[PDB]
């Protein structure tokens, strides 16, 4: 798609089996998902953003699909304000910016 | 022009007489500066995001240049890490996702 930003490019994206709604966000380097359950060992990570800091928990190699493209790539899990597809997922599904 | 995301994408504006360095951000709704001066008047917000609020002014009716490109919108000047350069700004030079 071409998607425009009149609107926040909110997609659904499916992860762990279970639909979400999520932000195609090109100001994020990573993805950073709210509080959900997914398998294996997680590692520590600080993100910061524009309130300051917050510490997420690092899962990678996930199965994850946006807006219908199948991906496999790092997650992190904490308490965001919005679902967030940053750039490591959004190369993987092609997107580029364009004007 | 095509941007690819495996690397920020950063452009050059011009605000106020000055040049900057910015991100174009798609999950961001407004345009946020770093602390600087803009005429005219102003009025306090607070917008969140990662890590809680911070308070911002906000400038209406402000002339930018993006990567060349002429726009009009409101600008919010304050305590931000990164200089972001959002939606409201993003739609008139004709900024598109595309994947
Ligand atoms: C109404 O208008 C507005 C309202 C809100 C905003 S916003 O809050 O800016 N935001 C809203 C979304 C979160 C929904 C836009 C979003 O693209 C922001 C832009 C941004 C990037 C950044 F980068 C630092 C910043 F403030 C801000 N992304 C993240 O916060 C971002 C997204 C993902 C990650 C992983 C990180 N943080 C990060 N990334 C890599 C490394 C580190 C790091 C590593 C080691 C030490 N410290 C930091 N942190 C930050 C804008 C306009
Ligand atoms: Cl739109
Ligand atoms: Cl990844
Ligand atoms: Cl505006
Ligand atoms: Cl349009
Ligand atoms: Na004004």
């Amino acid at each position: 798609p071409q998607i425009t930003l009149w609107k926040r490019p909110l997609v659904t994206i499916k992860i762990g089996g279970q639909l979400k709604e999520a932000l195609l966000d090109t100001g994020a380097d990573d993805t950073v998902i709210e509080e959900m359950s997914l398998p294996g060992r997680w590692k520590p990570k600080m993100i910061g953003g524009i309130g300051g800091f917050i510490k997420v928990r690092q899962y990678d190699q996930i199965i994850i699909e946006i807006a219908g493209h199948k991906a496999i790539g790092t997650v992190l899990v904490g308490p965001t304000p919005v679902n967030i597809i940053g750039r490591n997922l959004l190369t993987q599904i092609g997107a580029t910016l364009n004007f």
